[PDB]
């Protein structure tokens, strides 16, 4: 196409146009846009007049805000001695041999990198807000730039409309001066600022004294949050916080697909192992501040892309985000909460199940309602919803994305959640087929397999981990003649055992209790009305025979139409899952923020005293009964025991399984996994 890019300063512009004349006899192709501000360029993204633009953490946000809808396509890299992440350090700079700490900060005259960006403003305001030195409670006790005008006694902060001594160190002519381009604005005009004695602090980030003054470096310090000052290179234990990289955004579209052949072009061509006169990023010279971060920030070493799943709320991280929302609205007034259990149901079953919890609760707990259990996790890692009970493969997911299990299912007595004189629990991984069947372990392969969903435990990962011992594939498509395991892509051959819904808007090979075939016992339904194997858990069968499931199908069944298949023999009886099953696998979890984990395990407690296996209320509610259906938690569950603070996804998945995941995860990794690896990796 033509990738249009915006641009916001003359020089910017400038080097836009050399790179359209680089690769203007290429596949994808340039045009450079200049408008006066950053935010005319949101507008015209959003208007479709230019394409993209590299924006900072606190400009993503307003990106990301409606009528705008701009998404995270690209994310800078920086030098790191841990990896080479997608973030950079906060840093306040002063000079050496001034007395002042952080905490006498009132009075000096400051410099910031521009009005709402992320290391030069959201990071030190909030951080003083927070400790108490500027004095904001919210919008009624006035802006932010009020605030901050009676803190400091002069400021230049590139940007401030409203306060006029926000603008009075800043350098440059009566008008153009505080303008978000000016002279001392960016990392290193806000660094020229402090040279220039302008300001007693700059705020700027990790790099910025070596970007401008590297012989110069013994001559200046750092601020650090615990009152002390340290040298310019101990920024990584004396920095204000660790932020998300600035961010290239665009509209959610087509044209993203060609916005990173264009940048992987140039990366490849103009970056920093480059030989031509032209550099993408940088370099990072002695220069005039206005030269420098044109672009690409001259610090970036590479560009890496944003997965799809990613919005701009997920790309800054639930504490970032939180504070520059902190700065738009009083405390008190949208914070009450620690008295209420928002649950994530899958979906319509589980919908019904939880509403009938909220109304016999009499309000401590609500229900939000998903349709995929990928988006209960996203949910909760963005603070829209509180805590759901996910399966052992579930959990590795969202132990990628930061959550913890606080509570766990036991499966066996009632009593047993009460422990020092026992510790573990764990359920088991199996392989049932019918006794009339040919089938066996090594006679598997070309036949029709049931599964609980693609991504859990029993009914996925133990199974597919062995035949991808085996096999060396991540095409177990081609393993089966088919079968139905629903959430894998619609149109497969793991797809084509599945039924749907009644039959309305269909949906089938869909993961939530829509599809008849979904869980543990709608894989045994698909075995007894359709196919060779169940990957299923040791109970599956006893559960929906011997009479107790009533439906239709499991009106009849008995445990002797069944056998399990041992990784090597025979055939056995279902009753002996001890000696011939796939695997012991963790219990299912509840997993939660890190800081909720306080709340909901005693919110949690409360609610299984009424409504538990041996609840005072069970005759309104009963948490563990859905009609063989394992609707909110599994059917065999017993009680919920409490999983000890600090415990990680690693520790409570054991190690054994650990590696299993470890190992199918190089197979085709879904869209939530690799969203998360790419925030834990950042
Ligand atoms: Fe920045
Ligand atoms: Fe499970």
């Amino acid at each position: 196409s033509v990738i249009r890019w915006c641009t916001i300063s003359s020089p910017e512009e400038k080097k836009c146009n050399n790179l359209r004349d680089l690769t203007q006899q290429e596949r994808i192709s340039l045009t450079c846009v200049q408008k006066a501000t950053y935010l005319d360029c949101i507008k015209a993204i959003a208007n479709n007049e230019a394409d993209a633009i590299s924006l900072d953490g606190g400009q993503a946000f307003e990106a990301g805000l409606a009528p705008y809808k701009l998404k995270p396509i690209a994310a800078e890299v920086y030098e790191h001695t841990e990896g080479s992440t997608t973030s950079y350090y906060a840093v306040a700079v002063v000079k050496k041999g001034t007395e002042f700490t952080v905490n006498d900060l009132q009075g000096k005259t400051s410099c910031h990198t521009g009005l709402g960006r992320s290391a030069g403003w959201n990071i030190p305001i909030g951080t003083l807000l927070h400790r108490g030195a500027i004095e904001w409670e919210g919008i009624e006790s006035g802006s932010v730039e009020q605030a901050v005008a009676k803190f400091f006694s002069a400021s230049c902060v590139p940007g401030a409309t409203i306060e006029q001594k926000l603008c009075r160190q800043c350098k440059g002519d009566p008008k153009t001066k505080c303008a978000r381009n000016a002279p001392y604005s960016g990392y290193s005009g806000a660094f020229h600022c402090l040279k220039d004695g302008k300001g007693d602090v700059a705020f700027v980030k990790h790099t910025t004294v070596n970007e401008n003054a590297p012989d110069q470096k013994d001559e200046y310090e750092l601020l650090c949050l615990d009152g002390s000052r340290q040298p310019v290179d101990n920024y990584k234990t004396c920095n204000w916080a660790r932020v998300a990289a600035h961010a290239v955004v665009a509209r959610d579209d087509n044209k993203v697909e060609d916005i990173w052949s264009f940048l992987s072009k140039a990366q490849s061509d103009f970056g920093v192992d480059t030989k031509s006169d032209f550099h993408l990023f940088g370099p990072p010279g002695k220069k005039d501040p206005v030269l420098k971060d044109l672009l690409f920030k001259d610090s970036a070493i590479m560009l890496k892309r944003v997965p799809s799943l990613m919005d701009s709320q997920l790309y800054l991280g639930f504490e970032y985000y939180s504070a520059i929302q902190s700065m738009r609205k009083d405390q008190l007034t949208p914070s009450p909460r620690e008295n209420r259990i928002q649950w994530c149901a899958v979906g319509k079953d589980e919908k019904s199940k939880c509403d009938r919890w909220s109304v016999v609760s009499n309000g401590d707990v609500e229900c939000t309602v998903v349709d995929e259990t990928k988006d209960c996790i996203i949910k909760i890692m963005k603070g829209e919803a509180d805590a759901v009970a996910l399966d052992g493969g579930l959990v590795y997911t969202a132990g990628v994305c930061g959550l913890v299990p606080v509570m766990a299912e036991r499966y066996d007595d009632e009593s047993q959640c009460s422990k020092t004189d026992e510790r573990p629990a764990s359920y088991f991984a199996v392989a049932v087929a019918r006794k009339d069947s040919n089938v066996n372990w090594n006679n598997l392969k070309g036949k029709k397999s049931c599964h609980t969903a693609v991504g859990r435990t029993a009914g996925w990962v133990i199974p597919m981990g062995l035949i991808h011992n085996r096999t060396g594939t991540c095409n177990f498509d081609e393993y089966f003649s088919e079968g139905c395991a629903p959430g894998s892509p619609p149109n497969s051959r793991l797809c084509q055992l599945c039924q749907g819904s009644g039959g309305i808007p269909p949906e089938k090979c869909v993961a939530s209790s829509h599809e008849k075939y979904f869980g543990y016992t709608g894989a045994l339904r698909c075995l007894v009305e359709k196919g060779d194997v169940a990957f299923i858990q040791h109970s599956t069968v006893e559960e929906n025979t011997g009479g107790k499931n009533k439906a239709d199908w499991a009106k009849n069944l008995q445990m002797d139409d069944f056998e399990l298949l041992c990784t090597d023999g025979r055939r056995a009886n279902v009753m002996d899952y001890r000696e011939c099953n796939l695997a012991e696998v963790p219990t299912h979890a509840v997993v939660v923020r890190p800081e909720k984990a306080n709340k909901i395990r005693d919110l949690l407690e409360r609610q299984e005293k009424r409504f538990g296996v041996n609840g005072s209320e069970k005759s309104k509610f009963m948490m563990f009964e859905s009609q063989n259906k394992d609707l909110l938690f599994k059917d065999l569950t017993k009680c919920l025991f409490k999983v000890r603070e600090g415990t990680t996804y690693k520790e409570f998945l054991g190690d054994k399984f650990y590696t299993v995941i470890s190992s199918l995860k190089t197979c085709n990794p879904s869209d939530i996994l690799q969203m998360c690896s790419f925030l834990e990796g950042k």
